[PDB]
């Protein structure tokens, strides 16, 4: 599944936000608009045992120029809570479920 980083009227969002996927499928996250932005997964909210610095980038790494891209599969089975870290109060979160 493909995921821009801003919306296309500037919005700092991710689009889409909720989705689900299937374990080993990649999600290829997009530098869109409203960039610099990055994709955190929250570490209390990932399935259990998964390593957050496996599928994240830190919250100090950013990707600044337009159609920059962050990929990573997911396996674990359950939800993970996402969020762009410098955009996170303007709501740029987001969940996705491996099922
Ligand atoms: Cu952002």
């Amino acid at each position: 599944i493909d995921v821009l980083l801003g919306a296309d009227d500037g919005s700092l969002a991710f689009v889409p936000s909720e989705f689900s996927i299937s374990p080993g499928e990649k999600i290829v996250f997009k530098n869109n608009a409203g960039f610099p932005h990055n994709i955190v997964f929250d570490e209390d909210s990932i399935p259990s045992g998964v390593d957050a610095s496996k599928i994240s980038m830190s919250e100090e790494d950013l990707l600044n120029a337009k159609g920059e891209t962050f990929e990573v599969a997911l396996s674990n089975k359950g939800e993970y809570s996402f969020y762009c870290s410098p955009h996170q109060g303007a709501g740029m979160v987001g969940k996705v479920t491996v099922n």
